[PDB]
């Protein structure tokens, strides 16, 4: 029990909600851990290992069902007991952490920069992009084609019932992109004359399977009966290990006042009962590459960057237990 | 040499005091009665042409309009054939104002009929899955319901005019269990529907159908989990011209519906907003219409125009010389 | 009615007269014999004797499917006439000879079905049936005395096993039998060219009733894109739909999938249920083999009308 | 007195390779324990003195046990779960303790989890089903049957509808065992399938094998009802376990039985010859076909086949297998 | 018993001199008009059935033809719905002549009705895909850039004759811009197609099109990626017969026609050249037939025959007994 | 540069054309990493892989577009480079490089003999075989299946415009194997009497979509709709880590002329286009198996070749490159 106290610290803002985002949320877990690196008071290795171990778990504690943050662990751990488990020394393995985090924040705070790169890659000049919600990694594809010098409209959807929609029209407008402004309804009818669909993740399952903003599945639905190529623009660090084919139940149901204010609410019947799902699952079969900082792949290579990236394996513990 | 009477009626289907597939119809067919009624020819001939010239100005009125054409189908194709088959004046009379009524008492009970053939469907725990505000596909699930059906309806939102708000108060106002949700949630909540059922504006000569935005995308989804489709709509909403696949839109209508002017206004003008009021369901999707005639395949569409309006590949119609 | 009427109208509702055939031309025979026999001195006396006669036939077994259509034929064609100011004779004339024709009609159509069907099958064409249909087999036993070189597959068709009587019926004339359980239908069909099955009734879509098992091999034969082929006489064509009420068929006694001996000797928590046919889609067949010649399924509705003269606005024929 | 003298291939092996190949020993899951078990004595007895020579025992007891059935999917399998990780340790350098130990450990592991494997594939399976659910079956398999049991007995009531399965009767066995275990149970003819889809909430069937392509190959008739499954959009589920996938395909016939067991012999005697009675053991399910395949390690795709023979049995493109030179 | 003039007709096109759907069953038509303008019939009877030996000719002459019988059917069936009725010689002989001219107005004016019936359904923009050398089809495309509409067409090859080469020269001659490509390359571009427009050999009663080889392969992507797909056709090549689930070729061409005599004298053996003139297209890869009547669906063949052609299923050809 | 002079003939005869084909290119460049390795001058580990490197990136820049180049020097380089980080010696490296390239080489004289081994166990006594082009792998299996005695019947497609139908048919002929040759248009019409496609690559992406001579596409289509078991033999060295797939974009234009003679090509109008696409991407979800040296395997599993044969990954960056 000798955890720095910079480590307790954000893992404060973090579980009171201070810190939000996929993002923010992983780097400031990594800066955890290397402060505990860089200023630990261990004598040998072995003990020192117990500390990261500890400020790990601490960590993830906090909200052991997100998503950004248990990866941002696995990433500095996971090389952290790869050297440690390999004989490494106090010096070697400290070295291992801190230069194991630094790496992760830095990637992630290029993420979105990188992920822009890539996806304007398999963007070519007249295509039309219809896009869901308001995703800064999606957004951030279309304005580098934009400012690729390829010429491009985008499809907004309005995204009921926060209207995103309306955020990434004025958005997408100020960089100078023409916007097209439709209610969800239209998805199918406007699909005929989209030349590529991209959203963003909330999460990628174990298999591929998108969980985005509700009606995400529809447009990629439509988008796979009109042989559209459709993209999914997401950090690595957004992958889940867990899969989606047999649990059955709710992501996350919403207030429903958000879908009928509480003014007019108030007056409906006890017959009428308002549903919000915040979210929806669209399968691996109706996305053609998930676009992430390190490049373009295949939804079903998702169990691959778990793997690769964070070091997950199902037979195996996580890295910061026993 | 046209009746007052028809002049009236013509005007008001021109100016819309008459509104709605229904009252069109109706009153269409009720102008050619009143002018079989009233005529003053004592030639079967000279009176054969009076009929033939109402029609053409009931016609005209609005000629894009799907029920119109199709009343005076009705009964002016009933009425061609008793007059080329050599009828005197009483029967060719006779024929046409006996085809009017027999349109209008149809077209009276055209819904509650619809009512019970789609109701045939329903089984007692199904769940309901619909769009917009149509009253033929609210007719079908008021009627299993007073049949003692224990049924849930999912309401979609349908933007942007929130027809959904209202088809969920009615429902519930029969003390049928709502569920409201917002149009996105369509596939997500497909998962759990037994049935889907929806109104049609029209339907093309292929069972193709038009229909509030966004009626494809969840007749899309609902085949993707195999769940019954059935469209509710009138015999007389059926129509002779394709109307898939193009581009053009069926009707644009004002870009405030959805984002109100005092917004719009704000807004960079770069920004368009598109807001069709239709979308068009390939007949692949649907799995029958039912009509106030019976329940019928999509397909079978061309086989209505037939039976009901008379209508083949002739580019003559029936008040047309 | 008649004397004979009843006679025949009872040896119906005893089903002591079996078969789509058989009943049918028996009811048409009947009022044949009662417009022969009526002693109507008045032509709208006598209308009323012939629609009494069809409706007391009618009644004697609705479930049967040929019944109501022979009378259907007989009877259109009766009021058609009577309704034109036809006089005792001209209709007696009209009824009698309608059901002659319906009757001859009947007695040729298993053999005109076999050669309808003959024509679209092929040498060397491997054929994939069901059941033991006598319309079935007609088309194959006369393809292959047309020189056809065939061979069928015939499934065993549980729980009666029909395909027994099938494969050894076929192979006694020489045609090369492959018999297989009712599961490898789908394992063969990649070998298969056509399928050739019988139906209890054709609804007025074109779905097809049929023995169960039916469904399931037209769905595979869609699957593999097998043309698929129902061999079906036009009395069989019934007018209600599918895409109605869930109407389920007749429920057949368990002991005919599991012996009472056997079924003795199990739990009381197991039920056998044993359906006598499923009903197929008729986007899963192809054409329907009629006596009267070959059409898709969506045409069954066009039989209805000019056959059996029946119309969805319209009465019965023998009714008012 | 020579010394450092002892047979290459212990005594155990030889006798466990000679029940395998002689039936006494039969079962994928006893097979697949049997061989294990018997590379676990080998590395437990083994009189070698240097990593070398206990390395190329181990082949060898290896490749005699793969010879025994080279038709049984379970027992290569088992080989390759053992001897892939004692490849990885022995080229890794590891001296004779360590790779003994290895070895010992992996085929201690790989029975654990056979052992264990019904129990946790009836679980995965269950998370899957839900109270008042249809439940469709085919053939009499023991991991299918171990999800509807689960699933009974977490409270959750269901029907089973059960297939025939002729020609031999297999649903009769399926019946019976499922209405002791107090499970409601709906006895069928394999042809009601369709018909009865309609009124099928899940469709749950074994497997005898998985091919590398996610392909399910399974009692004749399986394919035909997970078809009409997916036609009605009922989730269809195969229950087996990790060692049944396999790296071949499967687009001859799989295996011919004899044709008595469809027309018993005294009849077929009687029948034309004119008349061939093909009587085909199994069929092909396409993956296309099959929503989840139910593992003991959990619920994964049809097309994860190829990453269970991957982490599993460190299967990869390659010529030879780790028990080969 | 028969005419010269109608063996005049009967010899050309049996001799391959009268060649085209259009020019084949126009002048059968006109056939079986002269033998009623230059009959010596007395009685309404000894008059018809000297007609009806004068269809079995011209029949015969052409059976494999598929217009040929239909501009037979066509008038026959008109006439005999007279005899039938025992009508009056002159009256018959009146019927007669009458359908016949009319058929043979409606043919001349088919290619151009099709046009412009087609062309309603292309749009300013439209990149059009289409095989072989159809004039019912190109007659769709010129329509079309005559209505001022933007259209630019893809040409395939059509191996192995090459009347891509003859269509493409043609089109760019109208000063249409053209796209020529092998037939391989018809899904590689589909992509970028919006319409396919083709021809028909002949239209089966199940609404299947038989057309030059390649079209259903060309369909068959088109449908794969949602491409309107129309056929042009006119009414007189939809025939009574069924054409799928047959493995046996509509019709074996020269082989030389793919690989030259010269050429193919060299070839092993053991090497076989198979050059089928049609391939057949299921309704379900066709939208709609583009008819001189109008647009209809695939499946809606068979009410053509029996409207245009008098098709009953128990059929007899109306000149037989 | 400090290579030696053989590497750099090999990479002229390349740049040049003078070597053909895919498993020719192949074997060429990775003996020459074998020359440069047994004729090394340097005395150290640095010096050796460093020099090894400066081959490896020449080679490679005698045609970036290549598929099996890179391939051949990512699988000597990768196992290299391995060695090389465990701190494996100047001595040993060598020998490394040398037995991957040697194994390397030996793996691709055997590539097409063995394709045809696996191959031919999918094809059965009675099949009657479609193919398209003139594919060496294609052909092998065929061959093979004829040898073991089964009896085929292959229907070669015409292949326009370079007709390379007519060598395929005289070439199988040969071998006494019947054939029947039709045009390309006449794919679907005979898929009905296919029992299997065999088909060749000229390169498997990333999603193991499949380029290849124009019309294969169109053939894998109609092979799905008929339920025709599709296979296209291919090598390992075969498979491209990036994506092709949704993009309007051409994989190569070719010479209008090979379509249409120049003599008559003139003699046409200006308002038409004459394009000669030389390939088209058939996409996986049409293809049953890829058959490989290494045996047969599902489309999908191509980005799995590419990890255990070439050691790629998204951290990639090329074995000679950092
Ligand atoms: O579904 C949502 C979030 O909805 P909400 O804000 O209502 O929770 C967005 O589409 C993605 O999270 C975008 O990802 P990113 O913004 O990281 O690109
Ligand atoms: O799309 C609508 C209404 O659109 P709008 O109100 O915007 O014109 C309805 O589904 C149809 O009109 C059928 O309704 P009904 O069954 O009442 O005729
Ligand atoms: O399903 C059956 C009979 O079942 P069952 O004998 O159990 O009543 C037959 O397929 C049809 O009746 C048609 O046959 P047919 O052409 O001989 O009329
Ligand atoms: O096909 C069978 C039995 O075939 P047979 O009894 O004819 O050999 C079973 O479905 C599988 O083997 C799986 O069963 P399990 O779950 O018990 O392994
Ligand atoms: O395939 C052909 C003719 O081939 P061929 O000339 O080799 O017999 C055409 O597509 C049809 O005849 C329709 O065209 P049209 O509109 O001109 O009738
Ligand atoms: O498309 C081609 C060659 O086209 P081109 O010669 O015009 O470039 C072949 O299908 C592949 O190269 C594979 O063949 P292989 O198995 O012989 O490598
Ligand atoms: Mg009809
Ligand atoms: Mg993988």
């Amino acid at each position: 029990m000798a955890v720095v106290k910079e480590v307790l610290e954000i893992a404060e803002k973090i579980k009171n909600m201070e810190i939000r985002g996929a993002g923010k949320i992983a780097r400031s877990a990594a800066y955890a851990l290397q402060l505990q690196a860089e200023k630990s008071k261990a004598t040998n290795v072995d003990e020192f290992w117990k500390e990261m171990k500890q400020a790990a778990k601490i960590l993830f504690e906090t909200r052991p069902t997100a998503v950004s943050l248990p990866n941002a662990l696995r990433y500095v751990m996971h090389r952290g007991k790869i050297a440690y488990s390999s004989g490494a020394d106090l010096e070697q393995l400290r070295f291992v952490i801190i230069n194991a985090a630094k790496e992760f924040i830095h990637n992630s705070e290029k993420a979105l920069e990188r992920i822009g790169e890539f996806g304007a890659k398999r963007i070519e000049d007249g295509d039309v992009i219809m896009t869901h919600c308001h995703s800064k990694a999606a957004i951030s594809v279309m304005k580098t084609a934009w400012e690729q010098g390829k010429d491009i409209k985008v499809i907004v959807t309005e995204t009921r019932p926060k209207w995103q929609g309306k955020i990434t029209a004025k958005e997408l407008a100020s960089y100078g992109i023409p916007v097209i402004y439709v209610v969800d309804s239209a998805a199918r009818h406007y699909m005929k004359m989209t030349d590529k669909v991209v959203m963003g993740a909330d999460s990628i399952t174990v298999n591929g399977a998108v969980i985005n903003k509700i009606g995400t599945a529809l447009i990629a639905l439509t988008a796979k009966e009109h042989r559209v190529w459709t993209m999914i623009a997401a950090e690595t660090y957004k992958f889940h290990p867990e899969t989606m084919l047999g649990q059955l139940v709710e992501i996350e149901m919403r207030d429903p006042t958000e879908v009928i204010p509480e003014d007019e609410l108030k007056t409906w019947p006890k017959n009428i009962e308002v549903w919000n799902p915040a979210f929806d699952v669209t399968p691996p079969e109706y996305v053609d590459v998930i676009i992430t900082e390190r490049g373009i792949i295949p939804p079903y290579a998702a169990i691959d960057i778990l793997r690769e990236e964070f070091g997950w394996a199902l037979k195996y513990t996580e890295p910061w237990e026993d």
